[PDB]
């Protein structure tokens, strides 16, 4: 119909792919998983609550910190609500539901929900106070709760639309011609290797003849391998030699429908792991791209009990050997007794062996041990990486993560996103969970859908893939998401195009203009004019709308890439801040980078609540928007480290130590508030001393650093770092701080939370390492290394005793004493030559 044509226009415009488009398939697999997609999608929408899903409340099952407790003169906490100027303070218990406060309005003083000033964030359902994630965020800032007594927001508004073995198998051994190459502008071979979790199952060339415009071979490449041998998930990797790789293409072996891939292809292939190395995506770009014509026509002994026990303990990284694999496989049924020894196990399964494929089935059947074990994220997610190509081992992972609370979805969201590039095919266990998780709740949705779409506009590789789960969810998020995330592009499109004219119009010579300045504020005035939203949704923060622009109040940063600071009243008029919305928007750097390392940073900052620790991270808001650009969080009230030591020095260099305190004595409006920065800046530096180090990105400018007026210090520019000696960055301008010119009273602390901090990380190396491996993988391709994968054992310290470990990281702060301004006076020198 012609609503339902218009209808896929905006879905197009607002994926940033048209899904529609049949243009680069050898296949129907798209096709076949928006169609796939439409039961979990309708099935969603349809198990939802209306009114819970309305006011999205953001909640919490984990035991409140204790730290947090202690903040409360305990038992009765209370709150402020208001209501047109009538605002009254209420002592509430911290295991009050928020309808006891509601039913407590008619005994102070339904119809009507408690929601928080200036955000769209309601404190609804059945859950006690101290559970609401808003709750736990004041109590620890030092925040008083100021809550509106608004009106429930209407269901109606978030209305949806209505509409929607293998058998060519016999004995003989798999082939493939190869019919040759061809480009339209040394010698040359072709690479036939039939992969299955990055385990090649056989390898196969062809002769090398002379590099042409058109090189033909019209050989028949018989592989070891019987045609029902093959396991579902195997890939034809077809690669280009020089001895170099040229270009590479993958085909999926077995289809979506289990067939057999029989016929005649022509596959456009992409030009120098990476997990771009994958993907079963064809080069769009036909015109440019070197092609490939193919054809396709088919009781235990205890001495060996202590040495699997051995291998279940090593880390995610250690190789197994034939000796491990082979013992594994063996006493699989004592291997299945132990849940972190499912990815070794898995591991060292012949997957080129039906027979052997067939029993690891048998063996998948007695998931008994498996399914009553309690969800290891770290385990989990060990078994969605690459080195998994099998569906039902993919599965029982995707199955684990099923009884994952949605306060945890979003904090794995980006990882379990990025996940979908080590997956066979389109349809899966992993993409349908996403978009179940996503359609279900509001904040799990509107992440998904930037997460989605900062791949879909900067990624050749997996755009179609990712395009199809972003309509699945778009089609049963609902008109008012539908109109928000329209809203939220009109602003991000406008914007992106004024940062890089700005870029343009900046020579990149080292100093900024005043008719750049006089461009950007007569810029912003043609857009905030007409064409704009009046109001939008603040992409890193949905709870915030922002309203119309500061104008006066923007400008183009003085760095080399030249990004826009803008400033945004806030949409909401209870906002009881005078406060403006900060935004950076940066064209220069692949922002997917810092999006990364500040999700992991999210991850160990919770790796610490339970060890009952609050290390004062601030991991600010960023969000990829497309190719090298995005937006970026202002962090209120924050200097550059180096802007601090600019001020009072005033050039490059001399660098004296007292500074720092003497900005935080200068910057503070009591000597009583001047102890709680000084208590506030020893743990957040400890956290990012830590952090940095753990990541391996501790060697940074103290540009790259910055501090709030209340003392909270935090890296940025992380994608800048990534885009290329000390542990991390302690110096005597901080140690200065503490009162080490050598021990004080708060250095002592420092090291004491530091040691609780860097062994609290060592309980959790596992997670780590996958999280970091994947992290690298999936969104940095320049540290795709086996030894750049690997620094997060070393940095970890793997097997190494607790206290020998202890050690380690003491010893680490030791090389910074040594160091005391020597590399910063370096990288001061460096950036300047
Ligand atoms: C590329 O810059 C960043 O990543 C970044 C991150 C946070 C941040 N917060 C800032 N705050 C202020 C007040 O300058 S400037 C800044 C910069």
């Amino acid at each position: 119909s012609e609503e339902s044509q218009a209808f896929q226009r905006q879905l197009t415009a607002l994926i940033g792919y048209d899904v529609t488009d049949v243009s680069n398939v050898h296949d129907d697999e798209l096709e076949f998983t928006r169609r796939g997609l439409v039961t979990p999608r309708m099935a969603e929408v349809a198990s939802r609550d209306p009114k819970l899903y309305a006011m999205h409340p953001w909640v919490t099952s984990k035991p409140l910190p204790e730290y947090l407790w202690k903040k409360i003169a305990n038992n009765c906490i209370f709150i402020v609500i208001h209501r047109s100027t009538t605002s009254q303070t209420i002592k509430v218990s911290p295991d009050d539901t928020p309808g006891a406060i509601l039913q407590s309005f008619f005994t102070k003083m339904q119809d009507f929900v408690l929601r928080v000033c200036g955000r769209d964030e309601y404190l609804v359902g059945e859950t006690p106070i101290k559970n609401f994630q808003w709750v736990r965020h004041c109590l620890k800032n030092g925040e008083e709760i100021h809550v509106v007594l608004d009106t429930p927001p209407d269901p109606a508004l978030d209305e949806v639309r209505k509409e929607e073995v293998s058998l060519w198998d016999c004995d003989r051994k798999f082939r493939v011609k190869i019919r040759g190459i061809d480009i339209p502008v040394l010698t040359v071979f072709v690479e036939a290797n039939i992969q299955h979790g990055q385990q090649v199952l056989c390898q196969r060339r062809t002769s090398p003849k002379p590099f042409t415009e058109e090189v033909l071979w019209n050989v028949w490449l018989e592989f070891s391998i019987k045609i029902k041998d093959l396991p579902k998930g195997a890939l034809l990797n077809l690669q280009i030699y020089c001895v170099r790789l040229l270009y590479y293409v993958n085909l999926l072996l077995i289809d979506h429908r289990f067939l057999l891939r029989r016929g005649e292809y022509v596959l456009h292939m992409w030009q120098i792991f990476n997990a771009d190395k994958l993907t079963s995506a064809t080069n769009p770009d036909k015109e440019n791209s070197m092609s490939i014509s193919i054809l396709l026509d088919n009781e235990m002994p205890n001495q060996l009990r202590k040495q699997l026990e051995a291998i279940i303990a090593t880390d995610p990284l250690n190789p197994l050997t034939a000796e491990d694999k082979e013992l594994l496989w063996h006493f699989r049924y004592e291997s299945l007794k132990h849940p972190k020894a499912y990815p070794k196990l898995f591991s060292s399964v012949k997957w080129g062996q039906q027979e052997i494929v067939a029993k690891t089935y048998q063996l998948l059947a007695r998931r008994e041990v498996w399914d009553q074990s309690a969800l290891d994220v770290g385990l989990t997610m060990q078994l969605l990486d690459c080195n998994f190509s099998d569906e039902n081992v993919r599965a029982i992972a995707v199955q684990k993560l099923e009884s994952l609370e949605d306060d945890d979805v979003l904090h794995y969201l980006l990882q379990l996103v990025q996940a979908v590039k080590f997956e066979p095919y389109h349809d899966s266990a992993l993409a349908r969970f996403l978009l179940k998780r996503g359609l279900r709740n509001k904040r799990i949705g509107h992440f998904l859908f930037w997460f989605l779409r900062s791949e879909i506009a900067q990624s050749r590789h997996y755009q179609q893939r990712f395009a199809v789960i972003l309509e699945a969810y778009l089609r049963g998020c609902g008109t008012a998401m539908l109109h928000d995330f329209t809203q939220q592009v009109q602003v991000i499109e406008m914007l992106q195009k004024v940062t890089l004219d700005i870029k343009s119009l900046s020579a990149e010579k080292y100093d900024v203009s005043s008719q750049v300045i006089s461009q950007l504020k007569q810029k912003l005035e043609n857009l905030q004019n007409s064409q704009l939203p009046e109001s939008f949704r603040v992409p890193y923060d949905p709870g915030l709308k922002a309203g119309a622009l500061a104008i006066e109040k923007c400008k183009v940063m003085a760095s080399k890439k030249k990004p826009l600071w803008l400033e945004f009243k806030c949409a909401d008029p209870t906002a009881l801040s005078n406060e403006t919305i900060g935004i950076i928007f940066k064209h220069g750097d692949d922002l997917r980078q810092d999006m990364l390392i500040l999700q992991i940073l999210r991850i160990m900052e919770s790796i610490w609540e339970t060890e009952s620790l609050d290390l004062c991270l601030l991991p600010y808001g960023c969000i990829s928007t497309g190719d090298k650009i995005g937006m970026i969080e202002i962090v209120k009230d924050a200097t550059t480290i180096a802007k601090i030591q600019q001020s009072t020095v005033g050039n490059t260099g001399a660098f004296k130590d007292e500074v720092l305190n003497h900005w935080l004595k200068e910057k503070s409006p009591t000597e009583e508030k001047f102890q709680a920065a000084v208590e506030r800046f020893v743990y957040s530096c400890a956290g990012y001393c830590v952090a940095t180090f753990v990541l391996g990105i501790g060697d940074r400018h103290n540009d790259n650093i910055m501090i709030t007026e209340t003392g909270n210090l935090f890296h940025i520019d992380f994608g800048h770092i990534l885009g290329n000696r000390v542990p991390f960055v302690l110096t005597p301008d901080f140690l200065f701080v503490m009162g080490t010119s050598k021990t004080s009273p708060h250095f002592q602390k420092f090291q004491d939370i530091c040691v609780k901090a860097y062994l609290a990380l060592r309980h959790h190396t596992n997670l780590l390492i996958i999280l970091f491996s994947m992290m690298l993988m999936t969104g940095m391709p320049q540290l795709t290394s086996k030894e750049d994968i690997e620094y997060i054992r070393d940095a970890l310290t793997v097997g190494k005793n607790e206290e020998d470990a202890k050690k380690y990281f003491l010893d680490q702060i030791e090389v910074c004493r040594d160091k005391g301004w020597t590399v910063q006076f370096n990288w001061f020198l460096h950036l300047v030559l």
